[PDB]
């Protein structure tokens, strides 16, 4: 067993720490001898160009533009299906040549942003000052990735684009949101070994969803268990497990769909 020693990078989320959980907690049976890096989604898809780590978690937006020294591992993506990121918003606006809060250039979400408004001012900012910045109207809108996707509301904000419904409307085919990526230099061994140890930490998930989602909580942002739970099982299930051919099919056209259009 050689090159037994890699990192593996994923985010601060409630999501990731359930499908993790496993893992990071000796659950796993392994002969890889795994080292955890957790930083924020934009920060994987930037260090990403460098070919940082062994494995690392990113948006699909951003796999496009490295897809020469990473491929998708076919487990660890997020999905959505029937929901997603939203633009959110202190009241009903167009959002055309409206300045919009964005987590990062190289998300999924402001890729699908950039394709549903052609015309608007992209504010980056780290995601965990969107939400005050729209209501102390420091903007106009902002884009939500995370956990705001089901909690807006609570601060009184509402729905002024559903990604997924554009989206709905462009292809019948699931949401590819975030991906799981192994470098491409990595020996076959290694490869299907932690294939094997990410699938396993993902079943474990769903079979203790109390269990896995407790550990969780550190990264809940005040949600509480049943609507973090909730969370964490909106983008960790069958796709997360196994990348369907539908999904396969999604991120073909999500690409396209940037060429076509110069994002890329």
């Amino acid at each position: 067993h050689h090159s037994h020693k890699i990192r593996v990078a994923h985010t601060p989320d409630a999501d990731d720490a359930f499908m993790f959980y496993a893992m990071t907690h000796g659950k796993v049976d392994t002969w890889l001898e795994i080292e955890h890096v957790i930083e924020d989604i934009e920060t994987l898809n930037r260090k990403a160009f460098n070919a940082e780590y062994e494995v690392t978690a990113i948006s699909a937006h951003a796999y496009a533009l490295l897809d020469d020294k990473y491929r998708i591992l076919s487990a660890g993506a997020s999905v959505g299906d029937g929901y997603g990121p939203v633009v959110v918003a202190k009241s009903e606006i167009s959002l055309d040549g409206k300045r919009i809060a964005v987590p990062g250039r190289y998300t999924t979400a402001n890729l699908l942003l950039k394709l549903a408004v052609e015309d608007f001012e992209p504010v980056e900012m780290p995601f965990d000052r969107i939400i005050q910045a729209v209501l102390d109207e420091e903007v106009d809108a902002g884009l939500l990735i995370h956990e705001g996707q089901i909690t807006y509301a609570d601060y009184g904000l509402k729905c002024v684009l559903d990604l997924w419904d554009w989206w709905s409307e462009q292809v019948k085919l699931p949401l590819p949101l975030g991906l799981n990526a192994i470098r491409r230099d990595l020996s076959v061994e290694v490869q299907e070994e932690f294939l094997r140890a990410m699938r396993e930490s993902i079943a474990f998930a769903i079979e203790n969803p109390d269990e896995a989602i407790e550990y969780a909580m550190k990264y809940s942002r005040g949600l509480d268990r049943e609507r973090a739970k909730r969370f964490a099982m909106m983008y960790v299930n069958d796709y997360t497990y196994n990348m369907p051919e539908s999904v396969d099919a999604a991120l073909k056209k999500l690409y396209e769909m940037a060429e076509a259009k110069g994002l890329i």
